[PDB]
């Protein structure tokens, strides 16, 4: 059984703004992606110090992209430390509440698009390359669950059965019909290897 949600009021507009206004260099979109993760797994090692049995659910820390041509899907995924149902449904919203307001003021001043990560909400410029993104997320305190949305204002969680994962996050990204050039090896590397080469964690390209 699958609950609907409404994005807070600004997260709709921010949301809109990113896929309604001319904007062609999408590239950005996966080191906002990759650095959320290097985020997550930063935190995972910070309190399995404290406590090391927090790596019971996986040792490697370690991000993936995996793209899938047949799908037409590019997923993000990363085992650190995963998100509880309060986080994907209020805690994330709440706080991107702040930066979506500083980040559209800046957006008449000359900032542009790119900028969104200094504004703490880089995940949603993953609207400018993806017509529904889901995320599959599990905590060490919680169940494993997945958020969904095409934007359009509202978001589905639901709790998942899908292949367990353990502990982390994924990011699936379905992609735009005109967007496909993101599931091809050396255009990948490529924005990896030009905005992202100083991660503190492996990061696998997967072949198909
Ligand atoms: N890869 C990855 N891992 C954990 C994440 N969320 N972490 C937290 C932690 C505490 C509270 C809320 C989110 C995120 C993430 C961070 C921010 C946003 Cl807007 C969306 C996502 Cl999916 N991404």
């Amino acid at each position: 059984e699958v609950e609907t949600f409404a994005f807070q009021a600004e997260i709709a507009q921010l949301m809109s703004l990113i896929i309604n206004t001319f904007y062609s260099n999408k590239e950005i979109f996966l080191r906002e992606l990759i650095s959320n993760s290097s985020d997550a797994l930063d935190k995972i090692r910070y309190e399995s110090l404290t406590d090391p049995s927090k790596l019971d659910s996986g040792k490697e820390l370690h991000i993936n992209l995996i793209p899938n041509k047949q799908d037409r899907t590019l997923t993000i995924v990363d085992t650190g430390i995963g998100m509880t149902k309060a986080d994907l449904i209020n805690n994330l919203g709440t706080i991107a509440k702040s930066g979506t307001k500083a980040f559209m003021e800046a957006l008449q001043a000359g900032a542009d698009i790119s900028m969104i990560g200094q504004f703490g909400v880089g995940f949603y410029s993953a609207y400018l390359v993806a017509e529904k993104v889901t995320v599959i997320t599990k905590h060490n305190d919680d169940e494993q669950y997945a958020w969904e949305s095409s934007a359009g204002g509202s978001f589905t969680v639901r709790t998942d059965t899908g292949e367990p994962m353990g502990r982390g996050t994924k990011v699936i990204l379905h992609l735009k019909e005109d967007q496909t050039e993101y599931l091809e090896e050396r255009r990948i590397k490529e924005i990896v290897k030009k905005h992202s080469q100083f991660i503190g964690y492996p990061i696998t390209l997967f072949v198909e």
